[PDB]
């Protein structure tokens, strides 16, 4: 025999400055690694700040649920989201060194010199 078909669909996404992104959206993929897919087309940074959105109607952002929306043959849009906006309170520092040594340690030795 042989399975149903997929619930896979094909879509066109907008971004200035550039021709549509053509792409196919999986339903059972994650939106997050779809979105990573989108913004690495346009070697674009940072694909937790970004959206999808519609552009044909509507202008829901995509979500878990705003997914289902989604058509083959749908105009979308990458757009940074609504939910990257946050409170400046701290940064993570600890990047610029785990540990700070007191002094440079060591344990390399040999019979002789070269």
């Amino acid at each position: 025999g042989m399975p149903p078909p997929a619930d896979i669909v094909k879509v066109a996404i907008e971004w200035p400055g550039a021709y549509p992104k053509l792409m196919e959206i999986d339903q059972k993929k994650p939106l997050s690694a779809i979105i990573k897919e989108v913004c690495d087309g346009w070697s674009l940074a940072n694909h937790e700040y970004f959206a999808l959105q519609h552009a044909d109607s509507s202008n829901f952002y995509i979500t878990e649920k705003n997914r289902n929306e989604i058509k083959n043959g749908t105009i979308l849009r990458l757009t940074t989201s609504p939910a990257q906006n946050a409170q400046q309170l701290h940064e993570r520092i600890q990047s610029s060194s785990m540990d700070a040594k007191l002094e440079a340690l060591k344990d390399l030795a040999s019979l002789s010199r070269d």
